[PDB]
């Protein structure tokens, strides 16, 4: 079937004239660059919080997380652009309360709901996490044993997931996953919750830069082709079309949640970049429908 919902929203990142630029009457969703109209779901200027892009784009998620619905959040974009700082992917113990990111603000929303289930309770409720790495097209799992060892027809499920029960476990294993972390460079920070008969995934992806100079970009690409595949039912899912798209194999089927983080810079000189990850805004936007 198709996903229950595919949104996409954009992220200016801080000033160092912006490029960007919100007109003043409008819908919030749209933004103007190089002449060039774009509209997506959610359009945020450089002056939007953590804590309001969460509660606007992410926190929504939280309950389809935990209803069983598969959910993945991936920033995308130019480097510098903010990816990182937007998915939260820096040990949230070395970051100010107003900057901390997606993961650390879901993961205390995940518990806050947990614990006041778990009295209306059918069974119990288990959260991990799992921090895999892919480099050059290569899946590596940051929390094993061996970390700097590739991954084959086990990516997509065999990885190991640490223990969740408070912020500092995920300190642990951002803490230990960067530590073994090794030209891009992919990251998926995947909050599990499990049950005796569910597991759901909130998959944090946070990819490497999108500038150029197959083909540095093809993830995210590969995920457009698995969106329209999907809805057009063509009864053979590309998903071995990457790594991307296998690690997150389980994540990308019906009635699972896809939501995108366009990051952009404000600055002339990437006008280029940003144009790229917009138009890419746009195309996945089209991929979306029938879903
Ligand atoms: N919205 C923001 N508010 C404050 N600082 C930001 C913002 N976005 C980016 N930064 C800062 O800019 C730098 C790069 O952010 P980063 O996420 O690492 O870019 P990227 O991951 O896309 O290459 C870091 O210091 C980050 O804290
Ligand atoms: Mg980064």
């Amino acid at each position: 079937a198709k996903l229950s919902a595919v949104r996409i929203a954009v992220r200016e990142a801080p000033y160092r004239p912006s490029v960007v630029q919100f007109p003043p009457w409008s819908d919030g969703k749209s933004l103007i660059v190089d002449q060039n109209e774009f509209h997506f779901d959610h359009a945020f200027p450089a002056t939007i919080s953590q804590d309001e892009m969460y509660q606007a784009l992410i926190l929504p998620l939280v309950d389809k997380l935990l209803e069983g619905f598969q959910c993945t959040a991936l920033a995308y974009g130019q480097t510098g652009t903010g990816k990182s700082y937007s998915m939260g992917m820096t040990p949230p113990g070395e970051i100010l309360p107003e900057h901390l990111g997606i993961l650390p603000r879901a993961l205390g929303d995940i518990f806050e709901r947990v614990t006041a289930r778990q009295e209306n309770n059918k069974d119990a409720i288990q959260v991990y996490a799992s921090f895999i790495e892919i480099y050059n097209e290569k899946p590596f799992d940051l929390l094993g044993s061996t970390p700097h060892m590739p991954m084959v027809a086990a990516r997509c499920q065999r990885c190991t997931c640490l223990p969740l029960h408070s912020q500092a476990d995920l300190h642990h294993i951002l803490e230990l996953g960067t530590r073994n972390r090794r030209s891009r460079s992919h990251a998926i920070v995947t909050i599990h919750v499990k049950s005796k008969t569910h597991h759901s995934r909130m998959n944090i992806v946070d990819l490497a830069g999108s500038e150029g100079v197959v083909n540095i970009n093809l993830g995210l690409l590969s995920i457009n082709k698995v969106v329209m595949s999907m809805a057009a039912g063509h009864t053979v899912i590309p998903y071995r079309d990457s790594v991307l798209t296998t690690v997150l194999q389980a994540s990308l089927t019906a009635q699972s949640y896809l939501t995108f983080l366009a990051c952009i810079s404000p600055h002339q000189c990437d006008l280029s970049e940003t144009l790229s990850t917009l138009r890419f805004g746009t195309s996945a936007k089209a991929a979306a429908l029938e879903h």
